[PDB]
């Protein structure tokens, strides 16, 4: 029931494609989505920033970042690397995770690779399949995220926020 | 709901986990456990790739090779093709548990697991801290420790397939 | 000196791929460039079938393959797996290993997760950087590879291929 | 050849295990042997982003955090995007040691890093048979054991790196 979208946007790009995941999470009858932004360790930012407990709020929380070589961002690695006291309550343990990428190749590692990372607090992970990649929405980023692109985050963002209301 | 523990055994160990992984998915009210093995190339009656469309939950057990999963599993995941195609496993929920090969390996062989898994849409269920988190492992002989978590394993992936099914 | 471009190919992607792979390793002066597929395990197959022992000859080997959800073809790995032999002599070791890949996505993952496999027989790893994926050439395959594709596997036989001739 | 040893140590485990690298690399006849660490946030002196494009081979050591490198080593390396742009690291040998962490997770370190390095275009050497054959590691108190295949790395990549360079 409750869904986040937390995401880092160095060019605008991730911030355009984690909107398209919230439009299609709010499409979803009982789901409850909200989007914030992680801290800055350029396009303007628009989403307001979350701090590392507001985690714990969620049912589902649906994570956007561009790739630095093939790793999630230094923004959202030492935004995550804050919910050590999470971890040691066991505070995000059973809740769905799923994540959204952009290139800065390296897409598929960037997602992979976190999922490793929140695999550590129990979260269950949601790939999208063939519903590429088939582990969660990517798009290239001066070009703007295709027509095409925003429709698979739209897709991963309802397909995520249906399972968090299934289950919640 | 239907929760398949489907594993290859080399030596008895992934066996041992296997039955440790069904016991605690059999603690589950409402969860319905069955065991299979896939073909060579045991009590438990071996497999088809067919019927995997059949479970809510499917929990994966495979030995090590080189840092990926045993050929065995691999070969069997390999001819889900028509699987694939039909969209048979999507949204299913899987887990997976391994055996430690030479050079290590056993989170690799998991995680590994788990890209095959995303590829079919499979939700897909790590055990956290509650050995590594991404599911139980054997240092193999399997510990009374590394039973216990293989038990936890089950049981939580099965409540979680009651939870979301029935 | 002695370059074997190795490769599966289901419908012809691969193979076209591995052929401009072979160009470009022929354009450097003083490499020896063969090309071998795997055994079965369609288009007609084309380049001589391959034994795994023959690898032991080659100072670099450049392997082709189809991604099957996300891991190489059932039919480069049962072919790796009949390597056991050169494993347990050390035959392989410290020989130049490069990979390029087509999709069936994932295309990143049956890279990556080939040269772990690589490793355990002490071979050298030659990814392509931003000269994706950085990881190895790669194609979407009806589609044919695209000429800009091409240009990237011949670049990624040259560089191998003059990475060998500077070893040996 | 120039061969920089570039580590982060939190307990002392990694510091030895770089110092044991070196040791190897220094027996290599035309090998130039430099160990720095990268900055917080020992007597080794702190590296800069910038000097990396002065040596044929970099071996980086790190600690793991769940299962991947320590935010130290991420972060320096993190900001490498102007090496990157100028292809300054391309062609370059690279090798990887690491420490376990909670969790495990030393070989996930290592390919992890592989990845990172692949997208500066550096050549990647493993260690295979000759503990995982991806680079040498400590289950840390480094074992004997463990600091001779530290050494053997040192030597293994300093030699390639004189073969290839001078
Ligand atoms: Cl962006
Ligand atoms: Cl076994
Ligand atoms: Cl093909
Ligand atoms: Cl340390």
């Amino acid at each position: 029931a409750k869904v986040l979208v937390l995401y880092y946007s160095m060019y605008g790009h991730i911030e355009t494609m984690a909107r398209a995941v919230a439009e299609g999470a709010s499409k979803v009858d009982g789901a409850e989505v909200v989007v914030k932004r992680v801290p800055e360790t350029g396009k303007t930012q628009t989403a307001p920033v979350a701090t590392p407990q507001e985690l714990a709020d969620y049912d589902a929380i649906i994570f956007g970042t561009p790739t630095r070589f093939g790793n999630m961002s230094g923004q959202m690695r030492t935004f995550l690397d804050q919910t050590g006291g999470l971890w040691a309550s066991g505070a995000l343990y059973g809740k769905l995770a799923s994540v959204f990428s952009s290139t800065g190749g390296g897409q598929e590692q960037t997602i992979t690779s976190t999922w490793t990372t929140l695999a550590h607090h129990g979260m269950v992970i949601v790939p999208i399949g063939y519903a590429g990649t088939p582990y969660g929405a990517t798009t290239i980023a001066s070009r703007q995220p295709s027509q095409e692109e925003l429709s698979i985050a739209r897709y991963q963002g309802e397909y995520v926020a249906g399972l968090a209301v299934k289950l919640n």
